[PDB]
């Protein structure tokens, strides 16, 4: 039904929000510290000097294990 | 249709996977460091000396800003 189409769209949007903001292909699993923005996969987070969201200096990257992985 | 019911169940499970595994009421937004398990809200994470997934000591809690928030 039309309701099935609405639910498919909600699911698709939530799943897309879990993907890396740089490559759009891999799941987010890395946090820039200390700011806390968690928006990249490990590969894309590895060479950024500053956060792509807030511009804060990246002191290090913390790996995150999420139940949605 | 029956697919509407199946999609409602998938969406409910994905949403539940984003809620704190301890209180079940607030969104996950905290990482136990250094292990990286990101399973709690800030209120539950502040009360745990050991990670509830792996039992490693919590040295500190890192707040995470996720695009799904
Ligand atoms: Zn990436
Ligand atoms: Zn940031
Ligand atoms: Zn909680
Ligand atoms: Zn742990």
């Amino acid at each position: 039904s039309q309701q099935t189409r609405v639910l498919q769209e909600k699911l698709r949007k939530l799943k897309e929000a879990m993907l890396c903001m740089v490559c759009c292909e891999e799941e987010i699993n890395s946090t820039f510290c200390p700011c806390g923005h968690t928006v990249c996969c490990e590969s894309c987070a590895a060479q950024l000097q500053s956060c792509p969201v807030c511009r804060s200096r990246v002191e290090h990257v913390q790996h995150v294990y999420l139940p949605t992985h």
